C-alpha cells in the first residue's frame, strides 16, 4: 500500500561508479532483534550465491559476508550502526573498482572488499524489519 514489498527482490546490474540507494524506515523497533538485510545475489534465486550480505541488527552491529556454492566465507563486522528508530534513513552502497563503500545518510560506516566482480551481481533484495519506501541504481 504505501510501501514496497518485504522482501524485496531487484534485478540489477552494476558497474564501477553504480550505487544502490535504498530508502526505509526501521519498523518493530520494540521486538528483541530488529534487523535490516540486503543481499547482492549472482542470479534471481535464493540459492544463488551472494557477492556481498549487509546484515545489520539495528542498535548492535552489522555482519557482512559472501556465500559460494551455500558456503559462508569470512565474516566482517562493524559496532558502527547509525540508525534511528522509526526514523527513514537513506543507506547507498558505492560500487567501487576494489569494495562496496556503505554509507547511511552520507556517513561512510564500511567498506567491503569485493571477492567477486561486481558486475556479476544480478539481484538486490532487500529484507527484514524495515519499511521500504524506495530502491535505485543510479549512474
Amino acid at each position: 500500500m504505501s510501501s514496497l514489498p518485504v522482501p524485496y527482490k531487484l534485478p540489477v546490474s552494476l558497474s564501477v561508479g553504480s550505487c544502490v540507494i535504498i530508502k526505509g524506515t526501521p519498523i518493530h523497533s520494540f521486538i528483541n532483534d530488529p534487523q535490516l538485510q540486503v543481499d547482492f545475489y549472482t542470479d534471481m534465486d535464493e540459492d544463488s550465491d551472494i557477492a556481498f550480505r549487509f546484515r545489520v541488527h539495528f542498535g548492535n552491529h552489522v555482519v557482512m559476508n559472501r556465500r559460494e556454492f551455500g558456503i559462508w566465507m569470512l565474516e566482517e563486522t562493524t559496532d558502527y550502526v547509525p540508525f534511528e528508530d522509526g526514523k527513514q534513513f537513506e543507506l547507498c552502497i558505492y560500487v567501487h573498482y576494489n569494495e562496496y563503500e556503505i554509507k547511511v545518510n552520507g556517513i561512510r560506516i564500511y567498506g567491503f572488499v569485493h571477492r567477486i566482480p561486481p558486475s556479476f551481481v544480478k539481484m538486490v533484495q532487500v529484507s527484514r524489519d524495515i519499511s521500504l519506501t524506495s530502491v535505485s541504481v543510479s549512474n
